[PDB]
């Protein structure tokens, strides 16, 4: 048998904006537990909620100052063991984030480590020296300016990949390893049942500090994973903390390059269970982060494709086409466009609920909600606009408005809008001030208007994840691309033990064919979107309409 995990569809919860039960614009955890048989209906396994934990939200969770209490906005440690009981009587799974690369500045571990030199709490941060009157070296934030923050009061430098406020801690030091493990079990001894580390690769840091290459500069991201320890600690986590319980084990891998993905994913090697991989995702993103640059289904295809290989035998991938770190799903790979909206909303569901790996459904992307229409950059609350402001316009690179027009198309603030459960102010998310504005679209799409409705985007992810549930092939079965240079259709087949199915998906707006390969015809139709007529028994081709989708057994 495999896996439950390898089986299930999970969805992404992102509390803050999922929904809000007290005024204060800001969701919490009593929200979530009175909407799981909306979750449950859709016919969702498990939940993976984004940090939870007590937070100054310099950036809505990711900087933790206490990692064994809740966030105070959330709720009380009695509404989370609360959530995990209605959870547990549903059936379903929680997964949490697990956010070790950094601490918050306000953590107890960094206000003692601050303190003075000599201090047991010292190395539990990297604490290092200036150079030639400057910074230790030439690293840079991914939130803006350097990536080294000086201190007065020990006139040396803490280390930080993400904010300011966000302090990398020191996993070359055993002290600090160990709380961490203890943390975890803090966590696995209350029953959840899985975990996703958030930037995994980036936990071992390399000797010396020595500057970045010209090269090396333009991609940073990549230099920050291939400190020399990395599989080591992963390997040390797995021994004292994993083999203990019985949870899943998911890497945010970002950065690192594709053919190193084995390394953290091969069951073998005792690290993790599965990978979130970024090339998808960022495959239409300057290296800069905050510009597009076009390209097709066949470069789309072609990346599914490598990910897919490195899984190989052993290893596991997700598959998402959305998160909490990137644009609307519809909007980035789909056309959000009202006449098309909705059509190329469920051609990428079908793409979704049909890879080989573990599926996450952003939260709303069921309801084919899109990115946002910012006007200013006064409406972003994300501090990673706020660093390309610092790193790009305050520096005289960019100007505001090229700076708006740009991030509108590519910031994380467009998946956290609230979500939108109906028409009534605004869309029955808040009764007080949401805490980033609700799309204006959502008097034309939210919940209680697509669950009353058999055609629309909900309904088909429901009936997707009925059929994903009840086709073995379609989780676990192998996967093959028809053909992987097609810029028009993509055509793939997933089977296993002797049973094959073709998924066709027209990424056009307009009408197309596609032939079978030569051998291969229809024997059933299970579903399709956006289509007048299933094909006869026996076809050996389709004419498609316009993001016209299915799944056919051949
Ligand atoms: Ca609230």
């Amino acid at each position: 048998g495999a896996p439950w995990w390898k089986s299930a569809v999970f969805y992404q919860v992102y509390p803050r904006s999922f929904k809000d039960t007290n005024g204060d614009g800001i969701g919490d955890f009593k929200g979530l537990t009175e909407k799981l048989d909306y979750l449950k209906g859709l016919g969702i396994d498990a939940i993976w909620i984004n940090p939870h934990y007590a937070s100054p939200n310099t950036d809505n969770g990711y900087d933790i100052s206490d990692y064994r209490e809740v966030m105070k906005e959330y709720g009380t440690m009695e509404d989370f063991d609360r959530l995990m009981a209605e959870l547990k009587k549903r059936g379903m799974r929680l997964m949490v984030d697990v956010v070790i690369n950094h601490s918050s500045d306000q953590h107890e571990w960094f206000k003692s480590s601050r303190a003075s030199k000599d201090n047991p709490y010292r190395d539990y941060y990297f604490w290092r020296d200036g150079k030639d009157g400057h910074e230790p070296n030439n690293y840079p934030s991914f939130f803006g300016g350097s990536a080294w923050e000086k201190d007065p009061v020990t006139g040396q430098y803490y280390l930080h990949y993400l904010g300011r406020q966000q302090p990398d801690l020191n996993w070359d030091t055993p002290k600090l390893r160990e709380e961490l493990y203890a943390m975890l079990r803090f966590w696995l001894d209350k029953g959840v049942s899985g975990m996703r580390f958030d930037t995994v690769a980036t936990y071992s840091k390399t000797p010396g500090f020595p500057d970045l290459t010209p090269e090396q500069m333009k991609n940073f991201a990549e230099a920050y994973t291939q400190g020399p320890n990395l599989h080591r600690y992963l390997q040390e986590m797995h021994e004292k903390v994993f083999d203990h319980y019985d949870a899943v084990t998911a890497g945010e891998i970002f950065g690192a390059p594709l053919n190193q993905v084995p390394l953290f994913i091969d069951s073998r090697r005792k690290e993790l269970d599965m990978a979130f991989t970024f090339d998808l995702i960022r495959y239409d993103r300057a290296l800069d982060r905050w510009h597009t640059i076009p390209r097709t289904l066949a470069d789309f295809r072609q990346t599914i494709d490598k990910v897919d290989a490195i899984a190989g035998e052993y290893g596991w991938n997700t598959f998402f086409l959305g998160n909490h770190d990137n644009p609307r799903a519809v909007s980035h790979f789909g056309d959000d466009r009202p006449q098309w909206r909705e059509a190329s909303a469920k051609a990428l569901a079908t793409v979704t609920l049909t890879q080989r790996g573990t599926p996450f459904i952003f939260q709303g992307d069921e309801l084919g909600m899109t990115n946002y229409p910012f006007k200013t950059l006064q409406d972003f609350d994300d501090i990673e606009v706020k660093g390309f402001f610092q790193d790009y316009v305050e520096t005289g690179k960019a100007t505001a408005e090229e700076l708006l027009t740009n991030v509108a198309l590519t910031s994380r603030d467009n998946a956290r809008t609230p979500f939108q459960w109906d028409d009534s102010a605004n869309a029955g998310f808040t009764t007080g001030k949401p805490w980033l504005k609700v799309n204006p679209n959502y008097t034309e799409i939210n919940a209680a208007r697509e669950i009353g409705d058999p055609k629309s985007v909900y309904s088909f992810y429901r009936n997707l994840i009925s059929i994903r549930h009840e086709t073995p092939a379609l989780s676990t079965g192998s996967y093959r691309d028809i053909d992987p240079s097609n810029a028009d259709v993509y055509a793939y087949t997933r089977s296993q033990d002797g049973e094959t199915y073709l998924v066709v998906v027209n990424f056009k707006a307009e009408p197309r064919s596609f032939t079978l390969p030569d051998g291969m015809h229809i024997a059933e139709t299970l579903i399709e979107s956006s289509s007048p007529a299933a094909p006869a028994a026996g076809a050996a081709s389709l004419e498609l309409q316009p993001w016209q989708s299915g799944i056919y057994k051949v």
